[PDB]
């Protein structure tokens, strides 16, 4: 539960770097980097689209399901503060 799913694929490569053969098609490259670079909405919700076409992958692993439920809830924190974030500069009270 805690970190977002950034920090999960890189402790999962670094667990790798010293169970991660049998994930890693699902950790071979997440698109959760692109959602938090891209600094436009319809950019992130296309970029959310690539991130489930990604954890669709998890059939062909041997991952458990809670914990492929926690990397979701990661995905969604990292969605709901980039979601504040460009939020935050449109001045919506003022258009």
């Amino acid at each position: 539960a805690s970190g977002t799913a950034l920090q999960e694929i890189s402790f999962w490569l670094n667990l790798e770097r010293a169970t991660v053969n049998d994930y890693n098609p699902l950790m071979k490259d997440f698109p959760l980097n692109d959602l938090l670079s891209a600094t436009e909405l319809d950019k992130i919700r296309q970029a959310l689209v690539a991130i489930f076409t990604h954890l669709r992958k998890i059939r062909n692993t041997k991952y458990p399901i809670q914990r492929a439920l926690r990397l979701v809830e990661a995905i969604s924190r990292d969605l709901s503060s980039q979601l504040l974030k460009v939020l935050g500069t449109r001045k919506l009270m003022h258009v």
